[PDB]
């Protein structure tokens, strides 16, 4: 399992676990250099616990699903919240079983569905250590429009950060101070799927895309990935999701 501890979490710290994040999603095949994940995974090994620590020492365990490194649910207490899907519901059989009490989420886990449980965009939610660590608190008490806003910020702060090197930057920056995300920042999670995919079909046609994917680059406006030369590929997407499950 990979811990972290916020207790003194300066910005190479959480580094550090990130990569043990990164580490912990088995893969097989590599497609130019980044990580392809497995397609599939059956039983308990489908799923990976993550045990984080507030400033003050509380924790929770999160699981997460390594094929494409998404949010099971999370266990605080003696309860279990899983989210109201399919996949979740599977998770379920495997963690969190000597959980007293398992609670089902009113909400599914993807981002569109938290946003409107919690009531702001992710554009307005700031995040970082700091929000990091609230995060870790709001869930040790139940509430539901609570925690929708503390998944959209342990999500962009653990699964999205191992998935793209420049996202792991914008929290070691915010290692001590919070803000919202970059439009930069949100249009990468945006196109985890859509990256992915083209990076994959590229293998077998020269590194090219077979359709581009436009971004924000940072600077603020307007970019275009072509193929896989360009430094979102090159040097920031580190896990590919298996076309697969696409
Ligand atoms: C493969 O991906 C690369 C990027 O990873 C792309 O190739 C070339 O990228 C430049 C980027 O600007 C495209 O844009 C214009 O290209 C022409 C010809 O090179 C320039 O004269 C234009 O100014 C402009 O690019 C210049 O590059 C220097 C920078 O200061 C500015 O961006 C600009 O001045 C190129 O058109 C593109 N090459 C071709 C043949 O289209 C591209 O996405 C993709 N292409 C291939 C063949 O793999």
């Amino acid at each position: 399992d990979v811990s972290f501890r916020l207790s003194g979490a300066d910005p190479r710290s959480y580094g550090m676990f990130i990569k043990d994040l990164r580490n912990a999603l088995p893969f097989r095949e590599k497609v130019y250099n980044i990580p392809l994940l497995l397609p599939s995974v059956s039983g308990a090994g489908r799923y990976l616990l993550m045990h984080l620590f507030n400033r003050d020492g509380k924790t929770i365990t999160v699981a997460v699903d390594v094929t494409n490194v998404y949010i099971m649910g999370y266990l605080a207490d003696t309860t279990s919240y899983f989210f109201n899907e399919p996949a979740a519901e599977l998770a379920s059989q495997y963690v969190f079983r000597d959980a007293r009490r398992k609670i089902t989420l009113p909400y599914s886990g993807d981002y569109e569905r938290l946003q409107i449980a919690a009531g702001k965009p992710r554009e307005k939610i700031p995040i970082g250590l700091p929000a990091l660590d609230s995060a870790i608190s709001t869930l040790l008490h139940y509430d539901s429009t609570a925690a929708a806003g503390a998944l959209l910020v342990l999500i962009q702060t653990t699964a999205e950060a191992a998935r793209f090197k420049y996202i792991e930057q914008q929290i070691q920056e915010r290692a001590y101070r919070d803000e919202v995300p970059s439009l930069a920042t949100i249009s990468l999670e945006n196109s985890w799927s859509g990256l992915s995919k083209q990076i994959q079909l590229a293998q077998g046609n020269n590194g090219i895309f077979r359709t581009p994917i436009v971004l924000v680059d940072n600077k603020g406006n307007r970019v275009q990935i072509t193929n896989v030369t360009s430094k979102v590929v090159t040097s920031n997407i580190q896990l590919l999701l298996n076309t697969r499950n696409i």
